[PDB]
C-alpha cells in the first residue's frame, strides 16, 4: 500500500451537534532534535492558530515512552459555520506532509 509519510495517525473526518465539542488530532514519530511543527487550516488559507479563543484551541504534546508527538485541534460550542474542509500540515527538518479532513456540524 501507500508510502509512509509523517503521519503515524492522520486526522479523521468528524461529526458534532451544534453546541457540542470535538477533537481532531495527528501523531508523528519523533525518532529528531526538534519537535515536528504543526499548522491547522480551514480551506486553503485560513490558519487556525489565528482563530484560537472560545471555540478553538490547540495543544501539542510528546509521549516519551513511545517517542510520538501528538497535535490536537479542539473545537468547542460548535456552530454551523464550522462545517467544511480542513487540513493538517506537519514539518520536520527534512520533510513536509499534510492531511485533509472534514467537519460536519449537525442541527
Amino acid at each position: 500500500d501507500d508510502p509512509i509519510g509523517l503521519f503515524v495517525m492522520r486526522p479523521q473526518d468528524g461529526e458534532v451537534t451544534v453546541g457540542g465539542s470535538i477533537t481532531f488530532s495527528a501523531r508523528v514519530a519523533g525518532a529528531l532534535l526538534k519537535p515536528p511543527v504543526v499548522k491547522w487550516f480551514k480551506g486553503k488559507w485560513v490558519d487556525l492558530s489565528s482563530k484560537v479563543g472560545q471555540h478553538l484551541q490547540l495543544h501539542d504534546s510528546y509521549d516519551r515512552a513511545s517517542k510520538v508527538y501528538l497535535f490536537e485541534l479542539h473545537i468547542t460550542d460548535a456552530q454551523p459555520a464550522f462545517t467544511g474542509s480542513y487540513r493538517c500540515e506537519v514539518s520536520t527538518k527534512d520533510k513536509f506532509d499534510c492531511s485533509n479532513f472534514n467537519l460536519t456540524v449537525h442541527e
